[PDB]
């Protein structure tokens, strides 16, 4: 259960993404997209591999990530699903972008 130095960094990023500091734009990402509740027609046809922060959290807490690139691929998938489904002017796309800017900058500062 001991994380590598790179995955400890990633755990730090995840905790920041889930923190009150980012909650104004992170909240739509805290749990899987409920397509039924939202009426997102054909969400699960268009999005083959759903992802959200609760999923990333589970993988990290269970020590299931093999490396940092796996973590980054999941977080990027979460954002790319959002951009792929939604129109460019939707509020959730703006929120995704704000959260992704936090992620990309912090991830880039991972010790190599
Ligand atoms: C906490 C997870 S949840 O149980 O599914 N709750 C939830 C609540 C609000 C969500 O997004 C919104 C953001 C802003 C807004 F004004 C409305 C939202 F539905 C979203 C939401 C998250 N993600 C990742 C998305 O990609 C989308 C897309 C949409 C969405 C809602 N209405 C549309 C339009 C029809 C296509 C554009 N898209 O809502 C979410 C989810």
């Amino acid at each position: 259960g001991k994380l590598s130095e790179q995955l400890k960094h990633c755990n730090g990023i995840l905790k920041e993404l889930l923190s009150k500091k980012h909650a104004a734009y992170a909240w739509p990402f805290y749990k899987p997209v409920d397509a039924s509740a939202l009426g997102l027609h054909d969400y699960h046809d268009i999005i083959k591999h759903p992802m959200d922060l609760s999923t990333v959290k589970r993988k990290m807490e269970n020590r299931d990530y093999r490396d940092a690139q796996e973590f980054a691929a999941d977080v990027r998938l979460m954002f790319s699903n959002c951009y792929k489904y939604n129109p460019p002017d939707h509020d959730v796309v703006a929120m995704a972008r704000k959260l992704q800017d936090v992620f990309e900058f912090r991830y880039a500062k991972m010790p190599d």
